[PDB]
């Protein structure tokens, strides 16, 4: 049982989707962009995935430029309400497993967390080798 925040127009994303379908499982696919976590949920992502709020934040986005947020003026709790009232600052893709919750960046990060071992050899979408047949990261 395993669910992905996923934004499709993100090759990290959609690296790590496919990363967890070679492991034999479809996950719940959340599109955050549209349906984002409620705060609770969120909070508990964030205390799951052991980084903190700021680490979350992606930059190079609209609201993160105009709302300033790269300047050192704002508690965590301004924050995650910044993340919920405008999702695209949330960091893609998180991963909820059984095992655990991860920012996936990099996407293979997501190893840690499935169950199942790969089941062949994986391949990113521009070339880069992950694992190999026999199943060594490289
Ligand atoms: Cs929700
Ligand atoms: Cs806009
Ligand atoms: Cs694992």
């Amino acid at each position: 049982n395993i669910t992905i925040y996923h934004n499709p127009a993100s090759g990290t994303s959609r690296n790590t989707l496919e990363m967890i379908r070679n492991s034999g499982t479809e996950p719940t696919i959340i599109l955050y962009l549209e349906n984002p976590p409620s705060r609770d949920e969120l909070v508990k992502l964030i205390a799951d995935m052991g980084i903190s709020v700021r680490a979350l934040l992606r930059k190079n986005v609209e609201p993160y430029e105009q709302l300033g947020l790269a300047e050192d003026k704002f508690t965590d709790d301004q924050l995650i309400d910044f993340m919920l009232q405008h999702p695209i600052l949330i960091n893609r893709p998180i991963v909820v497993t059984p095992l655990g919750t991860r920012l996936c960046r990099p996407s293979e990060v997501v190893l840690d967390i499935l169950q199942d071992a790969q089941k062949g050899a994986f391949t990113k979408e521009d070339g880069e080798k992950v694992v190999d047949e026999a199943g060594k990261r490289l």
